[PDB]
């Protein structure tokens, strides 16, 4: 091993050789500050706010400059303040200064450091970005206030390898796009969301339906459901000053409970009715040994990028729908006969930390179930809007009769979960026993690679499971499994990389390592749950029982399965 | 007592009669928006934001409205949410929107309802407030960003009575104003910046000039030394989100030192030195029997409230500097000797929480000891501009000679705590002996109290001692003492109330009990050192032998005193 030695502000660094000086000057109680940087990212040096000098004389880089064994660098010398002052006011200076309507308000990075640096009058006044803005479904861009940072193309080139948005223009009217401006929806987007969370301004944001909200409440003639995804309640508690893997989940229901929302539930339900559902359409299928491999329809992102780019795989793709538009069915036609409430006056809302769901919820296909779509951000925006203290709410339960949930259902916020769920259910549906101690969590399939693969044997025979996060890494897979190199049996899909942990809809952080805390909190909210598994719930098999009578049944077939259609149209 | 049954939100209230409905809702777990209010002030209703709904079906306010039998009422109504949207947009549709150059960025609470209530497409497009920015000294006041809130001239009417300000003109051109716009200055002003510390928008704020201290670090010849005041390092932890009232002495000590700043020192040891001089001074007054009661000179608002209103009291003012003043000359007189360097080459910073000290700075009688001043929102703006993070910084200590202190001198920051580190000076000087065990401490001066009164007896001599806060209770007890009632022999005043750890210099904070906590973190303080006397000091009696050789001598006259000269002009 090379260790290097250099000194910062005349301190000893011990440092390992090929770090920058920005990475080696964390140790030291001392952060550069930086626009154009993130932890996933490339360097790219185009902010040049983060400039230090060295002993020569002249200001560099210090997010792209390795360090060499005997400098001495500066931060806090005057010319780097002056060179840093200036630069903001440059920046400030051609943009629009309506900071009372920009979305991004109080979490803006370019406001931070505008305060930060102590500026106080501009004495650059002149020509000013003049755009105009687009709608573009749940993308909202307004390139009035971009700062042409970079973050959003490399996030969409390098990791998601989609290439949906570049540069345009040359010098100072160049801004990011697609080609010929056109609406995302029509482009190669497959609207991840992965863009939106990384915008360090305020140029790129969620379209809102909170007005419609509002109206839906103030009706005296409609009755509102609301429901929470599983992956919320691990991270709406970074708003409120909580570290990221808190359990918030009974001081989240008392704020929806007082919000006006008449019923409140859980996806969990929906989930394991889901689970129930992908195991038998499993089970058939390798019974029959037919349509080899079968993929997993959960993830919106996914299954616009499989009719957008690779129609082919269109027969081998399963046809479960949504867990949303599972719970939209169930509530609009079995709950509604048993309240006795007109289909016409229910009103559905929903809560998920992604951005595909704000369009899936507009297909045509799906007839309207579910009205309109949240994010986490909006609701912790309601909690502080009407008034309530989140830290000393009172816990409460779910109500009834589909609030009740299991374990199987609450590791869906995790990249693999769904398998463990799928491998939970398939041990017992197979074997005819049920798993108990060490055996019920598969270890082989938790962690943050790219790519897992496991051999899960089960009485003597032998599956093949595959698990990728991250649309680049689930092109790597459809290349290997065209390749012909290897045949898998169940395979799984998530865009977003981590899960749907690290989606578009969760709150902004600056913590780098804010995966691996989540991962802990989702894990430890599993292990404190009395039932681990999907089929010992008890309201399933009651739902089923009363209506279906089956699963995979006709009626099920009519309102539980969704077919697609290919988007690839040709040039 | 007796206590009144309501329902708000539909929840059970127990709460007594008389007080209002947003005052006895906070103990919910809900709390209700709010401009015009304050903990400190009568309800005046001029936000109109903070209304509610009661049964009848009319909008209420709520700072204003005492409770009875049998109300019903809710804070989340659809047509509530609509009204205050509607109102925080006519706010904002006449508000200059530089929200970088404002200095009360990030912390305007304008700024923080404008995010919460969610307004993102101003309507109301029209005519906005022009008005021109004058200058005033040490208080900037920009009436383009005004409100009008009226805390200020309540704030200056219902505690201070000075009268300073007051509304001007009527209709959409009102604003705030001293008569004839003339400067701050030459009007009946203090400068005690109370209503610096309450104003929730950027309209008042403080001239700020680190630019001059950036072209102090960066002359290569000059040399320069910073001191910090005491009640400072109780008060800067709030900036980095910690509780308040934390002793961060050795964090911020690391932190000066990495600010590139030559030499730190804390003023402490001037404290000490004013402590055994006007302990010599009252000595010889009690000696000689003239001129009762004699007042304190260590609040420079006192002065100009004595120099503008009062100038019949000025021979009964004692001749002591400031400790700011006193250490600026030390720093300057013999410091410099000691370390070889001119006069004109030393560069002398203060961090003093108070805002008369701004204007004191620039008095022509004081021959320009110290060149500027700070206040500690600065101070934290300038840690957070250099990058340093303050909560993993390591403890290290003052600089030498002028850097340790005793326990007398650090209870500065407290109502009653300058006498209270007279007492025992002069208790060991005319008695001879040392208090020990719990009689080092009286617990007749300490509380919160608008006039505090004491009678002291020592070796069987009794004196009278009062204690003042607040400008209002000083002129309560001028009138008391013009009465002739009863007589003083030493009297202390402070201009803002509660003592210094209340100035305007402070960082904002929206508890309601600081003052008990910022005590409580004071006398830790206090409690947590070795020395707790003025005289037991060494570097004290060192500067004497060395350079005075004797306290009150023609020396100390020609450095350590000063005259004041009547303000009050003639009508
Ligand atoms: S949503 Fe994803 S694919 Fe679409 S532009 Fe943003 S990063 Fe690229
Ligand atoms: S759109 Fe956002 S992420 Fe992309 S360059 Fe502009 S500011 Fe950066
Ligand atoms: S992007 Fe940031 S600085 Fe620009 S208007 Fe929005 S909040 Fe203000
Ligand atoms: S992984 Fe989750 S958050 Fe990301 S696109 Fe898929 S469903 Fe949305
Ligand atoms: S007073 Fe508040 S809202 Fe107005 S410009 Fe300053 S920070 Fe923005
Ligand atoms: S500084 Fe004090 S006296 Fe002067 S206007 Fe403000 S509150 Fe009134
Ligand atoms: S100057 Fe500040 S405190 Fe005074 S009325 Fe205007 S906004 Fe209110
Ligand atoms: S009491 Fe302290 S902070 Fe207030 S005006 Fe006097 S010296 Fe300044
Ligand atoms: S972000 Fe480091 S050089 Fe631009
Ligand atoms: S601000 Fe409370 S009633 Fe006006």
């Amino acid at each position: 091993m090379n260790m290097v030695m250099l000194t910062i502000d005349g301190k000893q660094v011990q440092v390992e050789k090929g770090t920058t000086i920005k990475k080696a000057a964390e140790k030291l109680g001392i952060e550069i500050p930086g626009l154009c940087d993130d932890n996933d990212l490339k360097p790219f040096g185009a902010c040049r706010l983060c400039v230090v000098e060295d002993a020569r004389g002249n200001l560099v880089a210090s997010c792209h400059t390795p360090v060499r064994e005997g400098m001495v660098v500066k931060t806090n010398s005057p010319k780097v303040l002056k060179a840093r002052r200036v630069i903001l006011e440059l920046l400030l200076s051609s943009h629009n200064a309506d900071c009372f309507e920009c979305d991004k308000n109080l979490h803006c990075k370019l406001q931070k450091y505008a305060y930060e640096l102590n500026i106080r009058n501009i004495r650059f006044k002149g020509e000013k970005r003049n755009y105009e803005i687009k709608d573009n479904g749940p993308i909202y861009y307004d390139p009035n206030k971009c700062i042409l940072c970079g973050k959003c193309v490399r996030i969409c080139e390098e990791v998601q390898h989609i290439c949906a948005i570049d540069f345009a223009s040359r010098g100072f009217k160049a801004y990011i796009s697609t080609p010929f401006e056109k609406p995302l929806l029509e482009s190669d987007c497959i609207f991840c969301g992965q863009c939106v969370r990384v915008c360090p301004t305020g140029a790129l944001a969620e379209k809102t339906d909170i007005e419609r909200i509002y109206e839906a409440i103030s009706d005296p003639n409609k009755v509102v459901v609301v429901q929470v995804a599983p992956a919320v309640r691990v991270a709406l508690g970074e708003e409120f000053g909580l570290e990221p893997g808190e359990i918030v989940t009974g001081k989240m229901v008392a704020a929806l409970k007082r919000l006006g929302f008449d019923k409140v539930f859980d996806t969990q339900f929906a989930a394991d009715m889901t689970i129930v559902e992908e195991t038998a359409e499993l089970v058939e299928r390798l019974e029959k040994g037919e349509n080899f491999p079968m993929f997993t329809s959960c993830c919106p992102s996914w299954i616009l990028a499989v009719e957008k780019f690779y129609p082919e795989l269109i027969p081998n793709i399963s046809t479960a729908r949504s867990p949303q538009q599972i719970f939209g069915a169930i509530a609009k036609n079995y709950y509604a006969k048993k309240i006795g409430v007109a289909r016409e006056n229910m009103f559905v809302v929903s809560v998920m930390p992604c951005i595909g769901k704000k369009f899936e919820a507009t297909r045509p296909e799906f007839n309207n179930d579910v009205d309109a779509v949240l994010t986490t951000r909006e609701l912790a925006r309601m909690i502080k809007e009407s008034g309530i203290d989140f830290i000393k709410l009172e816990e409460e339960n779910f109500d009834s009769p589909l609030g009740e949930s299991t374990g199987a259902a609450a590791i869906f916020g995790v990249t693999g979960g769904v398998m463990e769920a799928a491998l939970r259910t398939a041990y017992s549906i197979m074997t005819g026993e049920e798993l108990e101690g060490d055996k019920i969590e598969f270890t082989a399939v938790r962690g943050l690679e790219g790519i897992k693969e496991a051999e899960v044997d089960i009485k003597g025979k032998k599956v093949r499971i595959a698990i990728a996060n991250g649309i680049g890494n689930a092109k790597k897979l459809i290349e290997k499994i065209k390749s012909g190199e290897t045949k898998y049996d169940f395979v799984e899909v998530m865009a977003c990389p981590g899960g749907c942990m690290s989606g578009g809809g969760q709150p902004y952080t600056d913590d780098p390592e804010f995966r691996k805390k989540r991962m802990e909190g989702i894990y430890k909210n599993d292990r404190n749950l009395p039932k681990r598994k999907s089929h010992e719930n008890e309201e399933v098999k009651k739902v089923y029982e009363e209506y279906y009578e089956k699963p995979c049944g006709p009626k099920a077939h009519e309102e539980l399965h969704t077919h697609y259609h290919s988007r690839k149209k040709e040039y």
